[PDB]
């Protein structure tokens, strides 16, 4: 029955949601790992025996939260998915229960700050595609519905469920707009950095690369374990965002943008013991994300090289704090940017007071809320904003939101 | 033998040093506490059972460290101190001993960002210490000495042991030289809301306030178990740093000021099992500790306020991160002045490198380096310092510094 304090206005919430919880950390009693990037209990194979535990731990909660545990509909249930489990060695998910998964795996992920959410997402069931055609289908009608003309929504497409493992719906994209990196003559990198394999990867594939900066990427979509296949979205359903400051008239000169949709595709979404492999999800930016890491990262865009350079900085000595000048004025011009456009996006400011409203709900009409204060705290500013003086306790609860490794790292090519 | 990357660089470094791991940390395999500001495993009683090994296990690392690990010195220094602890029920530390432990301590230390500097201490033996007059002389000395007219250099002085626990040496400040806090009639908070209390405590006891902001309080030092008596360091002793700014000539009008001197003093070092209540420790500021810190903090000093307001900022809307841009100014101005005056200070990014330059030998020279990453990441623009992107492993090693209760929560008062 543990407690977490907030040391700046000494709030105090008392954790028992801790308790259900059932995965592992990586921490020991004698080691903490809160700060590895993707430990090995946050990555992804299941038999038979186990899944149905994992089957009946899950029903349990569902029907709990609809006041109706253990009546009837709960026992006849309980029984047919354990009747459909010696039948298939597997089972399939009810429309209402896949919703329920979904929007469950959201609130528990313990890196989101976003989660105040959580109970606003669309749950899209493409578990009856069958071909890299159909799940391009799927995810331009996705994009197009969370971009609704820059009033983000949350949503989430729903891939069918991993079986015999070999036959597996992956997106290769890491996210499904995504800027193409491609490496010069001389080292140097145009584009994205990050992406600068995968975009081999596409060429590979035969992708016709418009060797530039900001180039959204094909689709890689792989159906059914088959090899996956090129699709260009419709440039229309891709909303695009100019940045500009609202100072600086140099800083169009710049030319910077970036795009509307942030939307996660290479996780994999656990539910019941279910895996489903390819599960793409979208929300709306907090401004740091794009101004401060995509922006500023040293390996990713690293524009703050040029930004103090118009700014006409003090770029001889560290101490002056010129990244620091230069960083503030990018977040600025994100926000700007994105709101004169009526696009959807959220200041690290809100979002982080938003998510401390969230936390205390989340004690109250839940007993808790996993939090990971690594990731949960914008990479600016911590402690201006009230997440870094709050306490946080990480655990992992089902269903969840997991690492998986790549698929070119393990498709049996052909 | 785990693994720790730096996902900047792509530097890959192994940590065996863990294994040497003995306190706890307060995570388990399911919840990761490695937020929580004051667990209990890092805050202070002993018996003389469990001495003898912590003797064993500190006296062996030592001669381990000097190329002389079992000879004929260790033995003898092993059955001197096993005998010592017979008769005793506990023990003396040599001389060089001491100099070992508290260097190491300091090591150890998994939140110091600054440890790249952990063999150039200077350590000063207060066993000899009776009377609170006499730690007002050491500690004089102390303030003398680190300060080196600016020019800042690392010390610790250490007063005698704990042994029965009711004769305790403690300086009752947090340290050494801190700025007073008074509470108004209309609850608002002059000088800094942190010391309130001890503010009242020390005119409890009788200090003449002159009701300000930035007045240096009275030491309170108690001398083996008795009560403790109010000191004043003289003011030729205290440094101070106006602060100012390089652009703004109304920076002055704020009038703001800190001290040089970063001096801890309500710690407890722990050596081979033996308690050291009262060790004040100093060193030198990085910038963000007064300027993010101090300066900005809710419920600190909280200038950003005013500081928008001189700089005239879009005070009405979040999203213009005014604040972020305040707090930029503010450190930029706290890192000029204190340079300015010749006074030691470093900044965020420089103590940030030089940290994974002192990680890198830590790994090779020893097998690994204890960091806590909630606490490495300075409070300020995180993501472009090199820390925030490298993974780290927090472990409990000794030689250490520990928390400990309030003194005026426990001293059996008359
Ligand atoms: C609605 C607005 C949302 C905002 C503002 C938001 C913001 C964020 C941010 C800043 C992170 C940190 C990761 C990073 O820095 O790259 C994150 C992580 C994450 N979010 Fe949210 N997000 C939103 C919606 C969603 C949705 C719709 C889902 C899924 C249904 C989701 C699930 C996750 C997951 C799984 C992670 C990563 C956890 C991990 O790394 O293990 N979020 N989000
Ligand atoms: C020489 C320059 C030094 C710098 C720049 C420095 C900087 C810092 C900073 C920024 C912190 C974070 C704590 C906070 O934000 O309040 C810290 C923590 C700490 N430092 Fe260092 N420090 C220095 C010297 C020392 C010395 C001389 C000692 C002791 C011998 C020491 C031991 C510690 C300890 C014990 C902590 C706190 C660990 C905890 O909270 O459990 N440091 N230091
Ligand atoms: C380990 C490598 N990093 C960087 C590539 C992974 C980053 C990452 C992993 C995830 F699983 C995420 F859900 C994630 O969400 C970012 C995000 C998602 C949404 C819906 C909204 C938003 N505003 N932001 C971001
Ligand atoms: C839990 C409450 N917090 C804030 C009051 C404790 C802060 C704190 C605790 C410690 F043990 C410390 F050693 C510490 O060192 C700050 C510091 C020390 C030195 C020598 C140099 C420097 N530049 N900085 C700071
Ligand atoms: C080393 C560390 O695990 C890594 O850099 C993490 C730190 N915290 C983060 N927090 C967020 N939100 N996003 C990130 O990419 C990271 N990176
Ligand atoms: C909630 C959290 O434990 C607390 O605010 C910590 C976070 N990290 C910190 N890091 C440093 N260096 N100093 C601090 O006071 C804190 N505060
Ligand atoms: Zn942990």
């Amino acid at each position: 029955f543990l407690k977490v304090k907030n040391w700046e206005t000494d709030v105090v919430l008392t954790d028992t949601l801790h308790l259900k919880s059932t995965l592992e950390t990586g921490c020991t009693e004698h080691i903490c790992m809160g700060s590895i990037m993707l430990p090995s209990q946050h990555t992804r194979v299941a038999t038979k025996d186990q899944l149905f535990p994992l089957a009946k731990e899950f029903l349990d909660q569902y029907y709990s939260s609809i006041k109706r545990f253990g009546s009837k509909a709960h026992m006849d249930r309980l029984e047919e998915v354990n009747k459909e489990i010696e039948s298939t060695s597997t089972y399939q998910l009810k429309d209402t229960e896949l919703i329920y998964g979904a929007k469950h795996a959201w609130r528990n992920a313990s890196r989101c700050v976003g989660r105040i959410q959580w109970s606003k997402l669309q749950v899209f069931d493409a578990r009856d595609c069958t071909t890299a055609h159909g799940m391009f289908n799927y995810i331009c009608n996705h994009v197009k519905y969370a971009t609704n003309k820059g009033n983000l929504r949350s949503a989430i497409t729903i891939f069918p469920q991993r079986t015999d493992g070999k036959h597996d719906f992956r997106v290769w994209n890491s996210q499904l707009i995504r800027y193409a990196g491609y490496k010069q003559p001389d080292g140097s990198t145009l584009g994205d950095p990050a992406n600068v394999q995968f975009t081999e990867i596409c060429i590979q594939q035969g992708w016709k690369a418009p060797r530039g900066r900001f180039d959204v990427l094909p689709l890689l979509l792989q159906a059914n374990g088959n090899d996956p296949e090129l699709f260009q979205i419709p440039p229309e359903l891709v909303l695009e965002v100019p940045i500009r400051h609202p100072k600086f008239d140099w800083f169009k000169d710049l030319g910077l943008k970036w795009y509307g949709l942030p939307a996660v595709s290479n996780m994999l979404l656990e539910i019941g013991g279910l895996e489903f492999s390819a599960c793409p999800f979208s929300g709306w930016y907090m401004g740091t994300e794009i101004g401060v890491r995509d922006y500023c990262d040293n390996s990713r865009y690293n524009i703050l090289e040029e930004v103090a350079k118009k700014m006409d900085l003090d770029m001889r000595k560290t101490s002056s704090l010129w990244k620091d000048q230069a960083l503030v004025e990018i977040n600025i011009a994100v926000l700007y940017s994105f709101q004169s456009d009526k696009v959807t996006i959220v200041d690290h400011h809100s979002a982080t007071e938003s998510f401390i409203k969230h936390m205390e709900n989340e004690y109250r009409c839940r007993g808790g809320c996993p939090a990971d204060w690594v990731w949960i705290v914008p990479p600016m500013s911590g402690s201006i904003t009230p997440v870094f003086h709050q306490e946080m306790l990480n655990y992992r609860l089902t269903p969840s939101f997991e690492y998986q490794p790549d698929p070119w790292n393990t498709h049996v090519w052909k």
